């Protein structure tokens, strides 16, 4: 009977915070910006049948609702799920991304969307910051892999040469440094060391911006 | 019963002044126009349902139109809020973006469209200052961690030889000089300079230019 | 009742006078014909709808048909911006951009049209030039701080060197020589020179050629 | 009677596991996303007719209904690969894969659904693992061949080198060194001992996500 | 009543004389072919109000046909302007530009169309030259700007070194031998010599080519 | 009467077994996947009505069904022929490739079907083969004349530095060790070395994978 | 009342004769095969309406046709040229170039139209030919100011090496030696000379190759 | 009455025999595959009228159908021309080019459908042959040109080195040893040879493969 609408867009690069410049930071060593990969997910969640699903049951809301009967708790679950709409912006004709949601009261209809997308927001952000520690951590592996390889090439170069020496002062002095290293094994050996402090996983930036916030409707649908 | 008419298409370089040679400035380093993107941040700001709700409660028109009944002031809003009607340009076509204002009298209508083109691009630019702000920001720790590992590098390089000089004035000479530093890293020092001194904010700037200036309506709706 | 036609195109070279080599001159430094660009605000103008309002207002065709009502004034104001039609070329089919304008008798049309084609194209050129004015002094302000960077650069290195030299002529050698400047450097230097001059700002220049000149019409619309 | 519906999309990096890493790993060996594939892999699962002949053969549900007549077992069978349903999306119009199981219960196309998805993503999964175990291994035999010609491009040069000085320090000396290798043969040395140990198959990993997850319908078909 | 028909496409390399070699000159600084830009030039001219009034002012035809009678002139010359009717060509369907003059007579409709080809042409090849003395010239400035810079560097490097060695006989020496000039100041100064001599304006070339050339008609329209 | 179907994919990796490092190797040194390239000859194996005639001749099926007529032995093979339809796939609906075969009892349709995919998959390895073998003997030649020429350019090179010297260490030494090659000339040479050795040509490999495998239909057509 | 047909396509290689190891040779300095463009000559003058005008009044079987009314005679010729039908191919569905003649006898017909195209082609190889001998002197040209430029480059280096050593021997070395050339001059040099020799030019060259050559047709139109 | 039917496709590599190796030999100097193009040349032949005329006149089918008489003879060449169709394919419906040949007999549709084929392709050959041939031709011609001014540039650069020593052991030298070659030189030498014995020709080779070859129809059409 009362709905409130939601017109959301990408997040500004303050709003993503820590998030932002790690992502970053993971990009510029593995060679549609940050913030907008994060509205994809954003946008995800907030379509999503699961989030509608999950969002509903945490409601008190929902749970006022319920009658102890197992058949019409589901069906009035299933029609709350039907009772927030997303669509698409299509940006051909500046229509931008859009979410309703429809509820018995009007200050219902207002809170319910606000926490919904909060809830959406949440949900994304626990997300990027998921595949972002699984990103981290396997950038570390694969530098610890070739700077492994870069001690094993060094040492077989290493003992080629020392081989060839013995057959005095060029035995010892080279026996007493080393595998001979360049700039290209130092700096990704730094760079190691800051991988290995690994990210920092903070899960409260949020994913979206509004172009209308939701408000309480001022007539019934 | 009275309405305004404008019509907009992105800045010029001089309309952005500071705004302009900073964020190239920025670009310039992470390696559309500056005034597509502006334009495109003040087209959302315009159309933006947000934007309109928080003009009108700034307005003198709309608060002398106040009787102090919660609800009706209210649904008093969500018609004003209707009454800004913003127009997506098509340019297949060569419609350019234009923007509507109805008021009660014809000098209303002009006036109040005037401010919330200035209160839309005002919105804009804050916006676009922002993001600025946040990304020099993120730029400024990338350079910072840079740096950093840079001098590890050096410090690294400086320890081997140090330790292969050991097994004399060679050793005086380098245990008094310090790690050497490649042009690399002074130009990054003195780019960490200009950084650090962070950006200047110009509130100032405008964000659209008009190709129709509100005017006093003629006739009425 | 009399109406005249344009038919309008792109300015040669030769008449854009001194803008042309000065636009290319900043052009060349960052990394659409000059003309293209040119023509591309001559348009802008010649279809704006305060160009037109601006004309007629201006205009002693419009004052002697005043009759010092205010409102009859601005009916009138508004039909004659009317009575200006821009019509943008399809150029897939031969089609140019054309202008016409309706007046009352066959000579008014005439030069009236001749006046509003000159009037646009002073419009264009005026803020071709701020445009100008506004691309060169942003040029000159990041000319001035790479430098200022470099000599950052050279004296940072100088400093380093002159301390590694101390623990005797040739610290008197550093010591009045100053840091050590690379031939970037001095090419920046004289470029800056230039640019310390400024451009020159001529109002005169034609921003379209015609194709169709305006004509007295041999019968009424 | 009863029908439970999935909507998926492409899985996530971290979704993928080994997989991911082992995958990249052999691309930057050679010189469309690693999910787009594994997706792709995992939708042609999911409508294959034999995964769903395969599925209903090892589930106690259709094993429960057989009677022991090779003909009317055969005939069930056949209803039950025809009753899961694989409805492709479409990227034109925002939609996504979906796919829908009917069972004569709430409880069994919920579970069934469920069961099916995760049996048609370990069909894609070993399939990648496969596609993986086979590549990394003739880039292993590449690999070898390469390191075994270089070995003897550096014999050749060995011998003809070893031919030329004898027509006695250099003599002996060539003698005790062996052929002289470059920096490229040692890191294909060092290349070549990771791919002899051999990729890490994980067998956990997921070839989708859940945009809606099955649940017991409310009501039947 | 008798009209007459031509059908064009764009010239070849040796229809543009010695316009092209220039052009190519040019092009081959600053880093459609120009016989396309020529054609294109040509059409234009073909087809604009302009040529066509200014054709028939200059012909016998128009002038023997003039009563005196300023109105009655001007109606006439309007008829004859609408009299040549440019039928562009589209590239889809293999279609060719053409053009048709009607006339009171057969020999009328083959010479006039004759000539107002001839006309057409000789003002695209002044209109192209045009552009090309301009373009030429604005090239010369730029280059000579270059060279003039090329000289303050070389005088910096000049008086820092004279300085340096203040602080004998390679004092003198410097002091006779000037600024080094490297092997790009050189080249740059044989072509400024090559830019001072202007370029070779011939008034000779043609800018189109017959598919069909005007012939009498053999019966009216 | 009753009639089989399969629906058909790319082989996998594993199923090409020695075929594909080797398609691999030949493809590095010239300058779509081999799996497509092995599936598109697959398909049109497939299809092919020499495929499909070749089949029912080989088959006691069709041997059995002769009555020792010409004609009628030929209208049999004819109407075979056409029971085999093959539908390439619309890979945009996610329909694949898909074939079917009809015949007089269930049984029938299901091992013709699998004895007729195998047959298509066999003359598809046989066919890639030959295009190996023959890309190989290609390569093989073609290597053979580079080297070739390499010899006698290091020859000319030779008796250049032979007659020079003439006209006395360095005389004897180079007649001793003969003309110089470098790099590229032993590369080469070991490169010929492996393509003397000749490809494996194993027929036994796969060149299909199933999507759907035929089985006993359940019911008549 | 009858007619021929032919079908064309572009001519070999081997047709071209000596035409196109020129054009080949100008290609490969100014740094669509050959072939193609002396075909797309060939169309253009095989389609044109001048071209079949001048075929047939260089006819017998025209000027036997004349009546000696200029009127009668014209619309003879203009029927005649209606007569050649000209059509394009597309060669998406494989439907090539072809040629209609239509004549009052069948040997007519294809006598007629073996001339016809015989004497479009040799146009075309005229006409391509003063492409050429125009390319050609644009080349030699440009060749021999390059040359020339290079010569005052050398000069200039001399003369300021000149200058410097005369504040004994290396001056009367520079005295005697002259300027001193790079080895890109020389390469310059002796490609001048194989310019000044000039192209060759025979006349006589096939532009196309027929598919169908013209028969005599069996049966009237 | 009767008609068989053949659908082609491109050949294979091996089927080209000699001339692949050949024609990537050239192709890989000059800086679609050589079986598409090969190809390309088979269909026009197959499709092609004149093709289709020699080949019924080299027929005894044809001969011993003729009558004497001219007229009459040449009407039924024309009849059995039209008796052989060609159906290009479209591959945007996985349609392969078809021809088919009608005839009085089933076997004689067989057979000079297969002899038809074979003809055309032979006919192909023989044209990709002489391209190859006129192409090989004019590249010897022109590295003869490119090794004579090789020759002469080193001749220049020798008399002046001579000029210079004039003004006594190296003059000797040089006076008996001759002018100085790169590695360019040799290179191109060596070239030289291989293309003056000039190209292998196989007359044999297969031009298209079928995927349906010609059979006795069993019916009629």
């Amino acid at each position: 009977e009362w709905s409130s609408t939601a017109i959301t867009d990408r997040p500004t690069v303050n709003m993503l915070g820590g998030y932002y410049s790690q992502q970053q930071f993971l990009r510029n060593l593995d060679v549609p910006s940050v913030m907008d990969e994060a509205y994809k997910e954003f946008v995800m969640q907030l379509a999503s049948w699961d989030t509608r699903r999950e969002f509903w049951l945490q409601t008190d809301y929902y749970k006022q609702r319920m009658v102890g009967n197992s058949k019409a708790d589901a069906a009035l679950l299933d029609e709350m799920i039907n009772n927030i709409q997303f669509i698409p912006g299509d940006f051909t004709r500046a229509v931008n991304d859009s979410v309703k949601l429809i509820a018995e009261t009007a200050p219902d209809a207002n809170n319910l969307l606000r926490q919904y997308v909060a809830f959406a927001s949440q949900r994304a952000a626990s997300h990027l910051n998921d595949e972002l520690k699984g990103a981290w951590a396997a950038r570390t592996i694969q530098m610890k892999a070739q700077v492994k390889r870069q001690e094993e090439v060094a040492k077989a170069i290493y003992d080629r040469r020392m081989n060839s020496i013995e057959q005095q002062a060029r035995l010892e002095n080279l026996q007493a440094v080393g595998p001979a290293f360049d700039l290209d094994y130092d700096q990704n050996r730094a760079m190691l060391n800051t991988l290995n402090v690994g990210p920092t996983l903070d899960p409260r930036f949020q994913t979206y911006r509004y172009l209308r916030t939701p408000e309480e409707p001022v007539k019934r649908d």
